[PDB]
C-alpha cells in the first residue's frame, strides 16, 4: 500500500502549484489533451492581468507614453477567442512602457496575479493561432482548484498518493475526516501574504495560522507528520524590499534578511511546538519556491527521508 500525503493550506498558498509540480516530477506531467484545457484562462489571464495595470497607472499617476491600438484594450468586455492581430505588439510595448513597468513595481498593492510578468514575457509564443500550453504555462497560471484532487506517483522505487484538500475551509473540513490512515500532512503557506488584509480573522497570516493551528490538534491526523511548505521564498524576498516586515510587525529587527524574516514568521505558526528545518510533537520545516522544479524535488526528496524515518519509529512500513 502507498504511502498518503494529503496538502492542505490557505487560498494562494501555491498548493495547488505544488501538486502540478510532482505530477510533473514524478507522475507521467500532463498530456496534450489535459493541457488544452487550459488555453483560454492562460489566453484570458494575458489580456486581463495586463488591463489591471493600465488601471492601476491611472489610479497611481504614472502616465504612459504608449498608447494601445487594439481592441482588447478598448473594453471591459470578456476576452474572445482569437486575438486580434495587434493584441501581441501592444503587449510587448505596454509591458516595456515606463509608466506601466513604475505601475508594476508598486504592486503591493493592488491585486495582480503572481503569473503577471510570466504571461507577458511568454506573450509571442501564446498569441500564436495553433498555441497549446506547456506543462511550465500550466505551473505559471492561476487556477482556481475546487477542491478535491487524488493521484499517484513513484518517487524513486516507492509509491505515493496524493491527496490535494481545496474548496471553503468549510469543505476542507469534511474531505480532512473522510481519508482514512493518512502518514503525512502537508501544509502550504505563502510567506508572502504577510502583509495582506482580510475581513471573522482581519489578516490573511492570522487565517492561515489558525487554519495550521486545526491541523495541529485534529484528531483523525493524528499519526500523520506534520510538514510545512513555506512557500513563495522567491516572491517573500523581493517584496521585503517594498513592504519591510517591520512595517507589519513592529517587534522585529531583522531587516531585509529574508532568512530571518521567514523564520520569524515559521515561529509565529509553531508556537511552543518542536521543530525541524529539513534543511539542516515536532513539525518539520523547509521553505519552497514552486514554481521551480528542481527545487520542489530536491526539497520533496528530503522529505521522504522525514516520511520514511517516521513512519519506522511508528511501526508502519512499506
Ligand atoms: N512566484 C511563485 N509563484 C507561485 C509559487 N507557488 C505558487 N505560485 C503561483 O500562485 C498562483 C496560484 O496558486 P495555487 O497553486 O492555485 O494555490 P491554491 O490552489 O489555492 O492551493 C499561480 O499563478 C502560481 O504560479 C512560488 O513558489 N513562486
Amino acid at each position: 500500500k502507498p504511502i498518503t500525503v494529503m496538502l492542505l493550506g490557505s487560498g494562494e498558498s501555491g498548493k495547488s502549484t505544488i501538486a502540478k509540480q510532482l505530477k510533473i516530477l514524478f507522475g507521467g506531467g500532463f498530456p496534450e489533451q489535459e493541457r488544452a484545457t487550459h488555453k483560454s484562462s492562460i489566453c484570458s489571464n494575458v489580456v486581463t492581468c495586463m488591463r489591471t495595470l493600465i488601471e492601476q497607472s491611472a489610479i497611481l499617476n504614472h502616465p504612459m507614453k504608449y498608447q494601445p491600438k487594439s481592441k482588447e484594450f478598448t473594453t471591459e468586455d470578456p476576452v474572445t477567442l482569437p486575438f486580434s492581430p495587434e493584441l501581441v505588439g501592444d503587449v510587448e510595448a505596454l509591458w516595456a512602457d515606463e509608466g506601466i513597468q513604475a505601475t508594476y513595481e508598486e504592486s503591493a498593492k493592488f491585486q495582480l496575479p503572481d503569473c503577471a510578468k510570466y504571461l507577458f514575457e511568454n506573450v509571442k509564443r501564446i498569441a500564436m493561432e495553433d498555441y497549446v500550453p506547456t506543462e511550465e504555462d500550466l505551473i505559471h497560471n492561476r487556477t482556481k482548484t475546487t477542491g478535491i484532487h487524488e493521484y499517484d506517483f513513484v518517487v524513486k522505487d516507492i509509491p505515493f498518493h496524493l491527496i490535494d484538500v481545496g474548496g471553503q475551509r468549510s469543505e476542507r473540513k469534511k474531505w480532512v475526516s473522510f481519508f482514512s490512515d493518512v502518514d503525512c500532512a502537508i501544509f502550504v503557506t505563502s510567506l508572502a501574504e504577510y502583509d495582506m488584509k482580510l475581513y471573522g480573522n482581519t489578516s490573511r497570516l492570522t487565517e492561515s495560522i489558525a487554519v495550521f493551528k486545526d491541523i495541529m490538534t485534529n484528531e483523525f491526523l493524528k499519526g500523520a507528520v506534520k510538514l510545512i511548505f513555506l512557500n513563495k521564498m522567491d516572491l517573500f524576498e523581493e517584496k521585503l524590499t517594498k513592504v519591510p516586515l517591520n512595517t507589519i510587525f513592529p517587534e522585529y529587527t531583522g531587516g531585509d534578511n529574508a532568512v530571518m524574516g521567514a523564520q520569524y514568521i515559521q515561529q509565529l505558526f509553531t508556537g511552543k511546538l518542536q521543530t525541524e528545518e529539513m534543511n539542516i510533537e515536532k513539525v518539520y520545516t523547509n521553505p519552497t519556491n514552486a514554481t521551480d522544479g528542481s527545487n520542489i524535488k530536491r526539497v520533496f526528496m528530503l522529505a521522504v527521508d522525514v516520511i520514511m524515518k517516521n513512519m519506522a519509529a511508528n511501526g508502519k512500513m512499506r
